[PDB]
């Protein structure tokens, strides 16, 4: 067994730019809903995340998030995942965010305990997201190739 080290502030995983080919991949551009692309977007109703569109992502970011959702109430009984952004169509973000093509989420607890996203950032990690970045203290960010 391996000791689970939380994330520092500010410290992402792996130790790369998220743009990069060991990360999450380039960014390919805005998905709107007119798009073809669009239909790559599908919507998780996973019972056991709590959502705060921000359902709207990829397959593969569905799986990891899945897969977050257990070993969050596996760390923490009686406490979730949530989501509290996920696909933007609205600008929201950087100039070329991985938000804008359903490719990234933002994430919490659902008691909304600060001190916890370090330990959750890890959990991300473990999950298969390829590129988390302990942002911000009000959330984690998760994201994955294409
Ligand atoms: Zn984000």
């Amino acid at each position: 067994p391996r000791k689970l080290v939380p994330l520092a502030y500010k410290q992402f995983s792996p130790n790369v730019p998220e743009k990069t080919l060991g990360a999450s991949g380039r960014y390919e551009g805005k998905i709107a809903r007119s798009s073809e692309r669009f239909k790559e977007l599908t919507p998780n109703y996973n019972p056991d995340i709590i959502f705060k569109a921000e359902r709207l992502m990829t397959q593969r970011c569905k799986d990891r998030l899945n897969s977050l959702a257990i070993s969050v109430m596996n760390q923490w009984p009686g406490v979730k995942l949530r989501v509290t952004e996920g696909w933007d169509e609205d600008g929201h973000h950087s100039e070329e965010s991985l938000h804008y093509e359903g490719r990234a989420v933002d994430i919490t607890t659902s008691d909304r305990d600060r001190n916890k996203y370090g330990l959750l950032a890890r959990l991300a990690v473990e999950a298969g997201f390829d590129w988390v970045y302990y942002e911000s203290k009000a959330h984690v960010h998760c994201s994955v190739k294409s």
